């Protein structure tokens, strides 16, 4: 695999926010989506532009305590400070006992580990998190990737029915990586698409058992993903996803994947 | 692929319920089951008998924004009103691009969208829920089959206590659809008998690494289903079925899968 | 095919506790492990010490209602008597209609059913729970098993913030077994190691495409297990684990898979 270095910034944004930018100013909420190959390692020279200690914790990949992101293992980051965080991936294979390793690859996420709290309770609710792919060999690629976050009552810390949305075109193959923080659970929905509850979200072939669903279960700190063909046998249209706890969509927990036809037009709605 | 025609009615009941029903006055809570094959198109003849707008929204099967019988899609129904909703059903298949599709084959459900909230939960709470399958050439059919809605604390929205049962005999192929909807997260636990956490409930064959369970955590607009040999390696007996959320059962979130000995007795319970 | 017979009681505790004991005075939360093998019958001879009724109802495993442990199936038992409880267990197999039967292996667990209420809600609130693990053949087994049991906001009804922590060396395979119980729905989180979402925890090989992951939503009366490679791909180190409800890491709902290097070391414990 390929050794790779970023930079990432945690940054105070308006409206008492905290998001992680790859350049100082463009912070967002989520942060950055971060891509690596089974193999690969990632070098993520870390500033914290904050008056408060922050860190950054990853779910799934390979790393050494030393990049843990908490209190524990002193390896958060002091107000204004810098810290080198590294991530390592492998790819699958049997072991010399004849037991099978799994790899890194899925559908993961980084996040703060000590704003607020030792949890980082405070630095998820103001949106210190971001999501990464680990991809395996051979893996199917998508045309575009979205990321949508359920953190407590809010879709990517946004005010109530605020979407975000997301457009496509018909044929398109469109991924997206669902991520839940904070206090409660929730079920996520998407009208007129599905996938496969599985490590990519789709089927392997003939042979693979996976439920196929429309609608899942998550919790804090859930991370899955997936891959559509935008309006596969059901046409271009405003395709609603939202949160099917229902105080939760009637409170506004709900966006649009807009699917055009090729012709840029979309069948009328509201 | 056979194309289909049914028809629906939305009804007001009575303690204020909303049900689904193949004839008029014949509505139930949950819904009629509808069953279709990988590629069957089925025309729904829905007529909204009610004073209020309602509709019919299916998960998993395919439809046009035609038949979202959402606001957003101008897809619900005015009172007293109709309208022809199309569900449509894939096998799976390799694309052109070497992916496999995955088919629509699966535990579904169809309930209303426009009653009470822009998300249907009014309808929903009142009972306009029920279960759809939709079969996979060389699928095993059951015997019998049974629907058990988690609706927010009641289960088919009866009474705390008040069941529902549901009878079999020792050996019968039984199918148990599990639907959730509302505002809580359960746990549904069935005593005496497991399945597996895959498309059919059931495994492959010694390659299915799935786990098997007897108790699983399902959320609002969740669905799945599987079947059991009743009184597999257990005996006939009074079978309980059961939130396992404590305070769920405790409020009565409870019922009686009775199997049956085949001479037609059952092991003498308590209920 | 191996038939087992093993004494246990249930006993009131220090601190308005209840659980259960292989001898009298010996009882544990959780209550003691039990591990049998597919095809394997257990004659449990079980003896309420307690001056209220009590059972034991087992989750997974094949039993007949005579030892349902309910009231509904007048098999629990009175104060002060006893009850041969009988659980059995089966391989899988072809079944007559072409059918696969699955086995009884996987993780379960047992619980009173009768203390407090018809559901046991007393009974499980004070104590009455333990693990069952049920092996197929040719099953890899573990250096060492843990169990972790989040019973409300409580781990293994500890009081907050008092673990249990779990000692290994690295390289060691170490099996969790996790179960859940009470009112609330959780997310089990464990940092530095994860599993993959199947009967055992372990990709089978690359065929399996079951969701690898480091987080699960868990609610009542659920219950899983997966082995590690104890630091594999990670090192030493104080390896939290947690609930990632973040209220719930906040009141204390963590504790350490401790991973010492052979040489015995932790990392940040000099
Ligand atoms: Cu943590
Ligand atoms: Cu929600
Ligand atoms: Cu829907
Ligand atoms: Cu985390
Ligand atoms: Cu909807
Ligand atoms: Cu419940
Ligand atoms: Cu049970
Ligand atoms: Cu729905
Ligand atoms: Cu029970
Ligand atoms: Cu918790
Ligand atoms: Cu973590
Ligand atoms: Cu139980
Ligand atoms: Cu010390």
């Amino acid at each position: 695999g390929e050794v790779r270095r970023i930079k990432l910034y945690a940054e105070r944004l308006a409206d008492g926010q905290m998001g992680y930018g790859l350049e100082k100013g463009r912070a967002t909420i989520p942060g950055p989506l971060i891509e690596l190959n089974e193999g690969d390692t990632l070098h993520i020279e870390f500033e914290n532009t904050m008056d408060v200690r922050a860190s950054l914790h990853v779910h799934g990949l390979d790393y050494e305590v030393s990049s843990d992101g908490t209190t524990l293992n002193k390896s958060d980051v002091e107000p204004g400070g810098t810290r080198t965080y590294t991530w390592r991936t492998h790819a699958p294979g049997r072991r010399s006992d004849g037991t099978w390793r799994a790899g890194s690859a899925g559908y993961w996420h980084y996040h703060d580990h000590v704003v607020g709290t030792e949890h980082g309770t405070g630095g998820i609710r103001k949106g210190l998190y971001g999501p990464v792919i680990v991809r395996r060999k051979g893996d199917v690629l998508p045309d575009a990737t979205h990321t949508i976050v359920f953190n407590d009552m809010l879709i990517n810390n946004r005010p109530a029915h605020s979407g975000p949305n997301f457009e496509a075109t018909v044929g398109d193959r469109v991924e997206f990586v669902m991520i839940t923080h904070g206090e409660y659970y929730h079920t996520f929905h998407m009208h007129g698409h599905r996938w496969a509850d599985n490590r990519t979200g789709m089927l392997t072939g003939p042979d693979d058992p996976s439920q196929v669903v429309d609608n899942k279960i998550v919790g804090p700190a859930d991370s899955f993903g997936f891959q559509v063909i935008a309006g596969e046998g059901v046409g271009a249209g405003a395709w609603m996803y939202h949160c099917h706890v229902q105080s939760h969509s009637d409170m506004g927990a709900v966006g649009l994947f807009l699917v055009k036809k090729t012709d840029g037009t979309i069948p009328g709605y509201e």
